[PDB]
């Protein structure tokens, strides 16, 4: 039903899906000066050395690299968080153009995409339950800016054309998504939401203040991906992100000065 075409897409949802004009929705504008560093902010503890990547998938409004969270082996701990959240996927939005693709925005510029590793707190002991709760999730979400090829995505890229269209799932076995991470985990924080349907207000947002690079034709692979399923209509898989919505009553904290 809901996707990003002009018939469907973000000005729409509200419909199906009303907590999309809700309190805490997703992405926001980040404003780096309004941004309050917070002194008790805990450096974030990334800790994927265990991880076991299983499967990627084309839902039809993103491809998903899933991974095994039946067991505390790919966890992000610290920063904002209390307790432990397990990865149970990645995956990216991204543009049809250079200058657009990210969710969420940086004194208002948007960057050509943007990763988000998704993941549940365990204490709910699995993702449909964590959902439920506004502490539930912990994205974190990575600019993608154009330039030098990111070595740790080519996997990603390569992969591409076996899952061309929706409903398409390919092995993806031995992936390290700790090749995916910029140099620096200075982050920003913030609570919000889901950036798609069902929109639900469950996620703890950590955004990475440093973007990694990708090169043209990486990301000139995410263009070629489809919405449709095999033997439908061709369209492009591009310009899959939701805009900025309203800050409302919130405050996004620095964990650097
Ligand atoms: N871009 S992003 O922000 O990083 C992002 C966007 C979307 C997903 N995403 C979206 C999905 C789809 N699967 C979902 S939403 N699962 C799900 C799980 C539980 C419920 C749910 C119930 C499921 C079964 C049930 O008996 C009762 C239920 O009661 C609820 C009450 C709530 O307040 C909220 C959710 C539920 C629902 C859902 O219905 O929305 C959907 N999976 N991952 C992940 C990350
Ligand atoms: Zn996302």
């Amino acid at each position: 039903h809901w996707g990003y075409g002009k018939h469907n897409g973000p000005e729409h949802w509200h419909k199906d899906f009303p907590i999309a004009k809700g309190e805490r929705q997703s992405p926001v504008d980040i404003d780096t000066h309004t941004a309050k560093y917070d002194p008790s902010l805990k450096p974030l503890s990334v800790s994927y050395d265990q991880a076991t990547s299983l499967r990627i998938l084309n839902n039809g409004h993103a491809f998903n690299v899933e991974f095994d969270d039946s067991q505390d082996k790919a966890v992000l701990k610290g920063g904002p968080l209390d307790g432990t959240y397990r990865l149970i996927q990645f995956h990216f939005h991204w543009g049809s153009l250079d200058g657009q693709g990210s969710e969420h925005t940086v004194d208002k510029k948007k960057y050509a995409a943007e990763l988000h590793l998704v993941h549940w707190n365990t204490k709910y002991g699995d993702f449909g339950k964590a959902v439920q709760q506004p502490d539930g999730l912990a994205v974190l979400g990575i600019f993608l800016k154009v330039g030098s090829a990111k070595p740790g995505l080519q996997k990603v890229v390569d992969v591409l054309d076996s899952i061309k269209t929706k409903g398409k799932s390919a092995d993806f076995t031995n992936f390290d998504p700790r090749g995916l991470l910029p140099e620096s985990l200075d982050y920003w924080t913030y609570p919000g939401s889901l950036t798609t349907p069902p929109l639900l207000e469950c996620v703890t947002w950590i955004v990475l203040k440093e973007p990694i690079s990708v090169s043209s034709e990486q990301v000139l692979k995410f263009r070629k991906l489809n919405f449709n399923g095999e033997g439908e209509p061709e369209e492009l898989m591009v310009d899959n992100w939701r805009p900025a919505q309203p800050l409302k009553n919130r405050q996004i904290k620095a964990s650097f000065k």
